[PDB]
Parts: C-alpha cells; sequence; structure tokens
C-alpha cells in the first residue's frame, strides 16, 4: 500500500492531473539592474533552531519497508549534503511494528546535522494515539520537529476506512504540544490549507503550517487510480473531484493573511526554483517538495543531486533577477498576481493592500 | 410525442449543449481539518411537511403512456427506497384521457411515503384550466405539492403552437392557491429564473421555486432536433439559441437574493453530488435532477439504484471536505465565486457581500 | 470595382475575419413568465416620418451597373414585401454617368412605400460635391433620408487613392443639411462610430447615426484581397489592421452614451434576429444589414423573402423570451453585460449605472 | 560568439517564444472621421539635437567581425536613406581590439547625418571602464549618444560567466555622464524596465531609457539554445525563465509613469508600423527595433527598404485612422487597454486616469 503510492505516484500520470497551484498568476517583477552580483546572493535561512543552506525542504513521503528506507536513505544523504531539511513520511507502521523502524532511522544515521522532520497523521490522535507515539516518533529519528498530517480528501476516496477529524483530535494535539520539546507543524497533502482550517489550527496553539496545496501531486488520482484498479465504484467520484481544493499559491496567501506570525512552508507542485522563488516572495518561509525528490531519488543519489543544483541554480537566477540578496530580500521583493489567484483573494476578502504589507514582514 | 421528447432526451446529445450551468464558476473551499467524521454526516432535511433522506430531489419529466409508466414506476420505487422526493411530468394527458391517469397513479401505489409533486403547464391556466384540475392532478397521486412549469423556449421553436403567458395565468394561479391544500411550486424547463420573473412570481404569492437553469437538457436543442427532423424551417434559428436562458448557478444566485425566504430548488444540469452541494452551498434548500435520473431508470432498477449511491457518496465527500456535518451547515460553508458568474452577479446588481448574508441565513 | 467588391465580399471569407462584433458579450436576461402571448408581439417601430415593419434595415451596398441593379431590384421588392427599409450603395458612379441612374431608380419603381435612403461618401464633401449633387442622390429614388458613408480604414489599404477626411467637409455637410428637405445619416463601412467622432458629427448638426462597426463585413480585408489579387505591396499591410476598428456593440455603447438622443442604427455583423434583438436593447433604435441580404438575393428572391422570414421569427423570438411585448419595451428589457465589452466600456469612462439609465429613455 | 548570436536569433525560433509584449491588450480608438488627409499626416519627430524623419529607431545589435560589419554597413546606409537613427552593438571588443573598430566605424562613413548610438555594457563598470572606454565607444562611430545596456537575464542563463550589477556601476556611470559630451540612455535587452530600476536609474541621473521589454527577441531563448548546444545543464532552466521580465507594453507604462518626464524608446517585439503606433500612443517617444531589421538586412538592402517603408505606411495608417496628424498627436490619441495589461497595471498602483494625464500632458 506504502510501495503502491510510491509506485502510482512514480510511474502513473498524477502530477497536476486536472488541478493548479496558481502559480502562473504570480510575477515576480524583473529588475534589469539587479543592484548586486550573482556570487553575493545568500540563500540561508533558518529552521527552527538550526541554519539550513537553503530555503527548501523535501516533505514526507515514505518509510516502513527496506525498499522505501533505501529510497529514504538515498533523499537523506543528498539533503545533508545540501543542508536542506528533510520530512520522512508517516511513521505509523513503525509504531506498531519494530521491524519497520530502520526504514526510518537510517535517515539521521546519514543525515547527522541537517534537521529532520518526524512524521504521523490527525487522525491518529482520535484513534488512541498520543504523547508517548509522538515521543516515539521523534526520538526514532532524533527529530527537530514533527509533522502532524491532514488527508482528509484523500481518504474520503480511498477503497478502505473513513476520514475522522473530530476537534478532540486538536483538544489532545495541543496537550501533546505542551509536553513535546521540538515545535509541531501541520501539513496538508496535496488540497491545501484554507483561512478557516488555519485559524482553528492556530486557536488550538498551531503557529508552523505547510499549505500543501493543489496542483501537485494529485491524491484524490492516486486514490481514483487504486479504485480503477480494484474495480471499486468511488473511483468515478474520485474523478469528480480531481480539481477539488486550495491551490498552493491561494493556500500561502490564506495562511499568510490569517496568521501573519506563522512559519510557513509553500509546498503542493513545487517544481522549479522560480516556482520556490514564487512560493517564498508570496508569503512562503520556505519551499517545500516531494513528488519530484521521489523520481529522481529512484533514478539514484547522483540524479537527486544533479536536481538540488537546478532547482537551487533556478532559485538564486530570480534572486538574482529580482534584486534579491538574501532570503529576506526575496520575501519583499516586487510581484504581480493576476487572474484567478487575484478573484480568488478578492472574494475572500484578501485586501491586496494589507497582504503586501503582511507578506513583505 | 412524449415518445419522442424521452427518446431525443435519453439518446441524442442535448444535455449541456452549447450552454453552461456557471456552476465551473463556484469553488467550495476545502477544509483540511473537517472537524467532524465522516460518519456523523447527517443528509437529512425538510421538504413541505415530510422529512427527506437527502436534499435532492428527481423533477417531473414524464407519464401518459404504459412505457411512460414503467419508467416512473423505476423511478418512484428507487426514489421511494433512498427517502428522495419526486415530481411527475405534465399531467395534461391524462386530465383529457382516463387510459393516462394509471401511468401517473403507479407513482404512488410504489412510493408511499415519499413527497410527490404533481405537474402542469402554466400555459393551462389561459387555455381554461383551474382549481379543478389542479386537484384532479393532486389526488391521481395523492401529491404533497404542484409544479407549474414555465416552458416559453421550448414552445417558440417547437414545431407546433406558441407560448401564452398572460398575467391573467398568474391572476389565476393566485386564486387557486387560496383554495388548494397543498404547496405551489414554480419551474423552468432549462432555461432558468430570473430576479424579475421571480419577484413577480413572488408578488403573486409564489414562495417555492425551482430554478431549472440553462446548462442541463437543452430543450431549446431539442426542439432543434424534431425541427431538424422534419425539415422545419424554425430549426436554424433554434441553433441561434441553444445557448439562450440564465445559467443555473446565477438563477439561484437571482432567486434567493431576490426572494431571500423563498424555498428553492436547484436543478437544470445537476449531474454529480458535487454540482448538487455547490447548488445548496450557493443558496439552493434542494438540488434537482431530471435527465441522468432518466437515463439510468431507461438502463433498470440497478443502475438507478447505483447511480443514488454515486450522488449521495459525491454529496457526502462535499460535505466532509467542508467540515458540514448537516445540510444547514452546508448552507452557509465557505465558497468562491469567479468568471463569468462573478461578473453576471455584479451586472446584475447582486452585492456580493449582502449576498453572502443572504445566502448564509 | 463595383462588381470586384460584390464578388469578393459574396464569395469569399471576409465575414468576421480576425474580427468581432462584441456581441457574445451581450446576453439578453430570459424571462420564464413573459407577461405576454406570442401573437400579440408588436414589432412596429419608426423611421423619420414613415412607420416600419420591423426595427431591421437593409444598409446601403450597390448601384451603378446593370446586374448591381437586379440584385438591387430583389432587395428593393423583398424589402418593400416585409415593410423594412432599403439603403442604396454610393450613387457617385451615377452622379457622374446617366446610364449608371437606372440601377438605382429601379429600386424606387418596385417600392414604392417603404423608406429609402441615398449614399453618398464623405470624401465628396472635399472633392467638390455639395448642395446639387446631394438633391439628385436624394431625387433619384425619392429619398426619405441621406446616408452618408465613412470609409477611411477600406480607403488607406486599397490600391487606388488616400482617404481625405478634412474638417472643411463637415462644415459643408452642416449647410447641405440646411437645404435638404430629407434627414442625413452619417454611417462607417465596418470599422464602427467612436464617441469622439459621434460627439464631432453632432457639434455639426448629426443626429442620426449608423454604427457599422467590425465584426461583420471585413472591408480591410476585401481590400487586402484586391491587394493580393494585384500583388499589391500594402496586403500585409492590411493583414496587420484585421481587427482594426469599434466592435458594433461598443460602437452602439459609445454613440448612445455619448449622443443620448441620436437615432442610432446598430448594424456591422448582425447576422440573426437575436444580434438584432441585442443591438436594440443595447441601444439601437434599429438594426442593420448588408452582407448576408446580398448573399441572400443573390441565390434569388424566394431565398431572401426566407431570410428576413427567419430575421423576424428569432427578433420575436427574442422579445418573447425577454417579455417584450414591443420594440420600446425591447429597448428597456434586462440585460447583462460581460468580458471585453464591459473593460471597454468602464476604460472608456462609460459609466455602467448613468449607462442603463440612457439606453433605457 | 557575437556570430552565433546573430545566427540564433536570425535563423531559429526565438522571437516572442513563450512570451508576450502585451500589446494585444492595447487597442488604439478608430476615428470615422479622421480631420484630416493622408498626405498632412507628418511624422517627424526630435531625437536629442537632431531631427528624425520618423518615430523609430534600429536599437543596437552588432559589430566586431567583418561580416558583421557588413550587416552594420547595410543598416545604416538604410537608416540614413530614410533619416531613421541606428544604435550599434556593444563596443566592448572593438575597445579591445583594433581590427574590430572598422565593423562600427563603417556606420558613420555611410551614415553621415542620422542620429548614431554607441553601445557598452553596464557589467563594464563594474570590470574597469570608465570615461576614456566611453569616449572612445563614441568617438569611433562620431555617436550622437550612447546607450548602456542592461542583459543580466542573458547573463545568468549563458554557458559563461555571471552576471554583476554592484551600484558601484551606477556611481561610475553618473560620475561618467558628467564629463560626456553626449546623452546616456539606458536599455534592457528583451526583458524590461521596471519602475524599481527606472527610479534607481533616474536617481542617478538617467533620463534616457529604452524599454526592450519581453515579447521580442528572447535572449532567455537564445542562451538556452546555446546551452542545448553545448549540452550544458542550464538548458532546462532557461526553459522554465522563457516568460520572465516585464512585458513591453506594461514597461511603457511603467517607465512612463514612475519618470513622466523621460525620453523613451519602446522597444521589445515591436514588428509592425501598428506595434510602433501603439507604443508610442502608450507613452514611448519612439518605437525601437532590432530583430526584424536584422532579418530583413540579411536577405540584402533591397529587402531592408521594403521593410521601413511597410513599416512607416502602417505607422502613417495607425496615424490616419486615429485622426494623429503628428506624432504629438499620436502621443495623446485615445486608447483602451485591457485584459493582462489592466490587470498588471492596477497591481502596479498604476492609477488609469493619473497614468492617461501623464501620458499625454
Ligand atoms: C509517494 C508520496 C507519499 C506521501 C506523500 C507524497 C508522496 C508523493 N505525502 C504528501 C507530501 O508530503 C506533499 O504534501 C504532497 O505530495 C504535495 O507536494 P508535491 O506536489 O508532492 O511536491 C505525504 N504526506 C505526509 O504528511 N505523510 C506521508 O506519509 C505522505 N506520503
Ligand atoms: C424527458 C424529459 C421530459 C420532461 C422534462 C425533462 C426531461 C429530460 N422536464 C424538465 C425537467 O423537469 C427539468 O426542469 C430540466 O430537464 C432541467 O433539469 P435536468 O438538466 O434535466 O436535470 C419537464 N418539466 C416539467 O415540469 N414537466 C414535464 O412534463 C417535463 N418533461
Ligand atoms: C458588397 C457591399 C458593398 C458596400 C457595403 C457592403 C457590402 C457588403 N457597404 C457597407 C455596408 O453598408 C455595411 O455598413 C457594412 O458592410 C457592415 O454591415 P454588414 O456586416 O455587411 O451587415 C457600403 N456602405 C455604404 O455606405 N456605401 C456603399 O456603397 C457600400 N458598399
Ligand atoms: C542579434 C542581436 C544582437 C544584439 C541584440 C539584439 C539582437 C537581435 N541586442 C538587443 C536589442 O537591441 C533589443 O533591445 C532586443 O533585441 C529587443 O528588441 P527586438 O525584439 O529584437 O526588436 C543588443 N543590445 C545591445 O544593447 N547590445 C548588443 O550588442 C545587443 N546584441
Amino acid at each position: 500500500r506504502k510501495v503502491e503510492h510510491v509506485e502510482i505516484a512514480a510511474f502513473e500520470n498524477v502530477d497536476g492531473l486536472s488541478s493548479s497551484t496558481f502559480l502562473n498568476d504570480v510575477i515576480l517583477v524583473h529588475q534589469g539592474f539587479p543592484g548586486i552580483s550573482f556570487s553575493e546572493i545568500n540563500t540561508k535561512t533558518k529552521f527552527f533552531r538550526k541554519e539550513i543552506s537553503v530555503p527548501v525542504m523535501v516533505t514526507g513521503m515514505t518509510g516502513g519497508r527496506n525498499e522505501l528506507g533505501r529510497i529514504n536513505k538515498i533523499i537523506a544523504e543528498v539533503a545533508e549534503k545540501f543542508g536542506i531539511p528533510m520530512g520522512v513520511g508517516s511513521q505509523r507502521v513503525a509504531i506498531e511494528k519494530a521491524e519497520a523502524r530502520e526504514s526510518f532511522a537510517i535517515v539521521r544515521k546519514v543525515a547527522p546535522t541537517i534537521p529532520i522532520i518526524a512524521n504521523l497523521g490527525m487522525p491518529q490522535l482520535v484513534k488512541g494515539y498520543g504523547l508517548k507515539e509522538f515521543q516515539d516518533a521523534i526520538q526514532m529519528i532524533e527529530a527537530d520537529a514533527i509533522a502532524v498530517h491532514l488527508n482528509p480528501a484523500q481518504e474520503v476516496f480511498q477503497p478502505e476506512g473513513e476520514p475522522e477529524y473530530q476537534i478532540y483530535a486538536l483538544e489532545k494535539l495541543r496537550d501533546i504540544s505542551k509536553e513535546l520539546s521540538v515545535p509541531i507543524i501541520v501539513k496538508e497533502s496535496g488540497n491545501g490549507i484554507s483561512m478557516e482550517t488555519a485559524k482553528l489550527l492556530y486557536s488550538y496553539g498551531i503557529k508552523n503550517f505547510d499549505t500543501s496545496g493543489q496542483g501537485g501531486t494529485n491524491w484524490i488520482a492516486i486514490e481514483m487510480i487504486r479504485d480503477i484498479r480494484r474495480g471499486n465504484w468511488k473511483a468515478e467520484s474520485a474523478k469528480n473531484f480531481l480539481d477539488w481544493g486550495v491551490p498552493t499559491a491561494a493556500s500561502i496567501m490564506e495562511v499568510r493573511y490569517s496568521v501573519p506570525d506563522s512559519f510557513l512552508v509553500g509546498s503542493g507542485g513545487i517544481r522549479s526554483g522560480l516556482d520556490a522563488a514564487k512560493a517564498i516572495a508570496l508569503g512562503a518561509d520556505i519551499a517545500g517538495m516531494a513528488l519530484p525528490v521521489l523520481k529522481s531519488a529512484i533514478e539514484g543519489k547522483e540524479s537527486l543531486e544533479q536536481f538540488f543544483r537546478k532547482i537551487i541554480f533556478e532559485l538564486k537566477a530570480a534572486m538574482m533577477l529580482t534584486g534579491s540578496k538574501d532570503v529576506d530580500a526575496l520575501k519583499k521583493t516586487s510581484i504581480v498576481i493576476l487572474g484567478k489567484l487575484k478573484e480568488w483573494a478578492e472574494y475572500r476578502g484578501i485586501n491586496l493592500s494589507i497582504y503586501e504589507k503582511v507578506r513583505k514582514r
């Protein structure tokens, strides 16, 4: 299943299927006189208590079997080489089975210095996970943070089970955050974070968000494919929901606007360093990527190293061409917002002038 | 003719031909933390004095011959099983001919508990139909309401006759509503209800509306096909009017805005539980369907049962993914309106902020 | 030349080539309760001192040779039969040559009652045409009005000569209008009348306008074809100007807004009774057509009679479906303006609310 | 390299590749009564201390080798014949190597009267070019002005080196402008001038700007091709930046708005006299062209003479059809701005009403 998800994501057509990030509606303003030289560009930024080399992270994907651990090992060793944070996939299977632990632990063996982010699902909190399970997920990889994932859309359309997101999960999460020695990030899984969800999470003490908006890996498409494969009836219902979700660009605006002091990962269809530059200029603190890192990792270590070189060059290209000497300058560089993203923001009450102010701090 | 209409609708290409519901311009905001579990979602709602299981109805289509009665029987027995209200097609032929009565009456034999809605055409009121004919339509199926249909566009382009909609029809309707023991719904037939028509109807005491907007079954197209078939000249005129009408989404807004306390069926191209959810979030109380139910019913009882299962699942998926525990929560869930629907509303003086208040209260 | 124009217009691809009327941006609001019956719809309207049967006119095209006279004869006898006003083409050639007179005069022989509109070009007034030439054009067909045509775009791109539009032409026109016993209409020839041109003309006493906007017969395209045919260099310059001009729908708004008491023909790409209905609802008093009437007339009398039957039926269909009992009701019926037409009006300072008032008063 | 650039630009598909000038969003309002005759249209304008025949210039491209000098010769002799100013390509190579001088000097031999504009790169000013190098570039062709070019986008993606744009380059430019006897123009190279860049340049004494926006020659695409040719990794990064830059139309508005008294060349994808007319009406003083002149020059002298005849005719056609008797009238002619250009301006704080005033006062 963990294998089926990786196989469908890697080898089927589910990246941006019938969906959109709205990042085509964001334009970074070109500066013919940048005021800087390329070699002075500094891409360093903070990630909680650590310093990272590039404002980019690999968000959680996998682990739980030996083949999955070996993808994890490739990603972690390259992320370590580049000074990039790495999230692991859901650790539930390793909480339940001790054999599954090594496919996660290998990450910290091979990547001793970079931030490592643990992973459990929100529904677990209503299915009897609490402090201990969180502490075990964290300890298992000596995590610097834990991501708690929201995936209700995926769960609605998958052949098995049904989503459970009672508010008790948040009361529980809020208690756990009291006893935990590392921060919690709340992340979506391809369908995005709205302002109602961001505000609700914030009222429970959540300050760190990962948008994971639509336009990237389409998890409803992935479950549609799983349903097709088993002749399950839900397949054609999933098809009607292929464009369901908040587009990544809209989600970045919604979280930055509604929680101005959040620490924000902009992810969900980040595929180039230009996407990453746009996500940051729009209001993210860092850009997150999952699928393209998986596909590269599967090809090999050297393929993944080339991938990160390309992303970093493209990010720096966008910084050079906007006169942004550092990540901070990029966060306040000039942009244009047009088209559907503009209409979305307007309808949603995002005053574009107070937005400009909020994103530039 | 009643057969010709069924055959063209079922088997020719007239569903959304050159027309649009504007429902693509409506987005339901995804909630990554729904605040509920799937199993607590409650789809029950009121339909006049009865409780229905799902905020969906089958709107009037057919009856008047044995083969038509057997489609009615299938739809009625499945609607009964699902707790879904059902309208019958125009009852004129059974007012005139006693042989035609059974093809309507069968509906109540097979569906004893659900709301059943009778049907006569508005032009009949200027052609000498009154209280007695309405009472007979109602009594024939022990109806819980009567739909009075507007189809002037269909009548303009059909080979035979000409439309007649003098206001005397409404004075008469208003008198009838005084003596009748069930409510009157006024419905269109594929071309939509505007705010001028809604307000006029309302000034005569009409409080129940069924939008039946363009973007679904194209009745102008159906008449175009009948015209082509008989070498009638009007065919190419009908072709020019294929996109005539108020789109379903715009018609929902117009009626909810201009008559805030209306009981409102949003129909005309509702083809999925997602369309149904959108129509309800926009301001409808319930969503209506006709064509897709016909096509399923023609395939058989089990085909139609699977159809309703799919609609209901898709509806609940939208409720789940929006954090709507019940139909009432759905009616006030967050939306985005973009594109042509937005421009339509603006031009039509629909202040989007007072609209939000009206559709949510 | 007069024949080459007819031949290119009738048989080449120049109708709406790379151009647009903007009439797709105008929607007539459907009224599902019209409040009228089809048979009470009255299409009569005033045309100066005469009453016409339909708010439609055939605008000027041809005359000057026997074959051209025989097209004129067909158009005139059918327009007479339908109670429709008819303009003739430029009469210059018959002012110059007595042989050319009959191909214009035939129109009045065969159409003794309808309004007939004479035709001369604005540039003629700067090439020494005056009162007498106007009187002779008028007397030659016992005209009820004279159209003075603007065609600078055609003249710029045609193989021969160059346009001349000095204001002296207007001083002269203004003097002529003093001595003339019939009104002057100023018309364009495919490229439309702006507010600056309308206000200038109005300051010289012109109150009757015919928009002749882009989207219909593309005269720049016709001249491009003439250029291609003779290996003239201007062909590829004409190609760059194919979409030059004010779209018909924008031109109707611009003239109605800037001269609220104008008598206005909305023409340029009117191809159905729906186009005609839209043009009138937008602000025109009557709709004009040229090319489709030519093409039909060339096929024959019976073909042209069917053409007008179709136009008239489509017009009345739009009146029915909008609850318009007469032309006046149509002029104030509810519309929606979207898309590029809306952007054009906004940029051009056409306040949509003062526009509504002006088109309806 | 200088030849590789010419060969790719001339013979590969890089003109407007995945980019747009936004000039489709600018409409000149047609005037059916122009108020002028074609033969009185006056295209003369000022270019610093000289008078030019047409408000058009050939912007800098080439020089430095014999084959390049012979293209320069053709352009220069034709520009001289038409009274059109001409810029030369970067003179760096001729500052370094005396053999390279003649391929620039030939321009002044063959074009003794027209304005000739020298050329050096902004990065040279941080690599130790100063007063003397500027004087030598100017003296070598008896230049009437010197252009300093911004090409950071091209430099980012080219196989070799890295862009350097420290502000020291501007302090140095400011000093040089004090000792130079001819004006400095700052120009981009296909990616456009923003308001931040224009204002910064202005604060250092720059008053003359050449937009060189995206939508014309795509220099990122040219470097992409150079990269593909050498199997360089940056090719696929360049591909992601193909649409990077300020569109020419947006750049004209940004410079005119932020520096209302600037002398402004509108260039980047000017391909017809209609484009040139639109650029000028929008806010440019003159329109600039490079690529289409190169392509014509390569075909031959007579081909380039035909090219200029066509541009001039198209320009005058736009002036005739807007009632613009001279260049000054064109600068204040009526326009419509729509679509993405309108959204760009609005987002960028370009108040359209104060814009109207600035572009025509
Ligand atoms: C194969 C694979 C498997 C997983 C995912 C991704 C993929 C591709 N993602 C979601 C991921 O972190 C991310 O939010 C989305 O994929 C959107 O980003 P991309 O469009 O993939 O860059 C994910 N999320 C998480 O929180 N827990 C998990 O275990 C998984 N598993
Ligand atoms: C074959 C058939 C026949 C009928 C219709 C429909 C179809 C498909 N409809 C109109 C129907 O109730 C509905 O308003 C429209 O068809 C729009 O909804 P759908 O797009 O079909 O869901 C209709 N309406 C009604 O009030 N009286 C009737 O007799 C009929 N007849
Ligand atoms: C063959 C032919 C010849 C002429 C024309 C048209 C055609 C098709 N038109 C212009 C005509 O009256 C009308 O304004 C435009 O053609 C736009 O209307 P349509 O799009 O053709 O309906 C025209 N106008 C006019 O004032 N004097 C003329 O002599 C002619 N000649
Ligand atoms: C082959 C060639 C070579 C050069 C260029 C152009 C081309 C086509 N351009 C840029 C040019 O002046 C202009 O700003 C852009 O090309 C945009 O205009 P067009 O879209 O080409 O009209 C250019 N500009 C400059 O300032 N110095 C230079 O040496 C060059 N070299």
